[PDB]
């Protein structure tokens, strides 16, 4: 219940889990990511520290003790949580998808310019903050990448929201950045329909219908042409056609 500085209080989300926690000598609020250790960790902890930017979440300080077999992560609290819940029954407006979207879109453009690959891009992973905007949390699996891009070959993240080109069964090398625009695409889709568009209790179906099944839209909730174009170039299963961010940005949907 205290941690030095810090008053820990109830769990506001969940690998390891989050709660609220209480500062004294500062009396603020702050999200509290505790691990109990059982140097990925510290990788993404590496990777937070070089991030600064008002639609990603802000690491302030970590406790780490030798003796302690559980660590601590304190962010800087995104006090309305998750900008959705999958599934749901009441999914999001155009209008407030389109706004949310370009919270996303903003952010992925920062962190793929700091060499950073999200791999876990989805709904419950975008904070709504205090000023109603989005922040990217949960780089728990994300790469840096020296070059243009990101040549990876593991497969991590969130199965409904994997692209198929990490699917393989073979352990082919595949892009980064590719890889979050089709995670984009499906939140993109969340975000309206309120699930995800490849759905099935067995892991190696829903990997077969990520990479083989068509994408299809339910008649209803009824949604603009373009907004249909955009998802579908950006779940594109090629990932060499796939549309790419700068394209995205400039897309008739997003910019309308
Ligand atoms: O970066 C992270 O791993 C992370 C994960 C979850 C949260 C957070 C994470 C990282 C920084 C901040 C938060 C955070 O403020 N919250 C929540 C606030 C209200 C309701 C639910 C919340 N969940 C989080």
């Amino acid at each position: 219940v205290q941690l030095n500085q810090y008053t820990l209080k109830d769990e506001i989300g969940k690998y390891g889990v989050v709660k609220l926690a209480y500062n004294e000598n500062d009396n603020t609020y702050y999200a509290m990511k505790v691990l109990s250790k059982k140097e990925q960790v510290y990788q993404e902890i590496a990777i937070l520290k070089k991030l600064d930017h008002p639609n990603v979440v802000k690491l302030v300080e970590v406790l780490d003790d030798p003796n302690e077999d559980h660590l601590y992560m304190v962010f800087e609290l995104v006090n309305q949580g998750p900008v959705m819940e999958v599934p749901t029954l009441k999914p999001l407006s155009e209008d407030q998808a389109r706004f949310y979207f370009q919270d996303l879109i903003k952010g992925i453009e920062y962190l793929h310019y700091q060499k950073i690959i999200h791999r876990d891009i989805k709904p419950s992973n975008l904070l709504v903050g205090e000023d109603g905007h989005i922040k990217i949390a949960d780089f728990g699996v994300s790469n840096e990448f020296k070059g243009s891009d990101a040549l990876l070959s593991n497969t991590v993240g969130t199965p409904a929201f994997m692209a198929p080109e990490s699917l393989s069964e073979t352990r082919k090398i595949f892009s980064g950045k590719a890889l979050d625009v089709w995670a984009m695409g499906v939140t993109l889709y969340c975000f309206v329909f309120g699930q995800c568009p490849f759905m099935d209790e067995r892991i190696m179906c829903l990997h077969s219908k990520i990479k083989s099944q068509a994408l299809e839209f339910p008649d209803q909730p009824d949604i603009a042409e373009d907004l249909k174009d955009l998802i579908t170039r950006m779940l594109d299963k090629n990932p060499e056609s796939r549309i790419v961010v700068p394209e995205i940005k400039l897309h008739p949907w997003v910019t309308r």
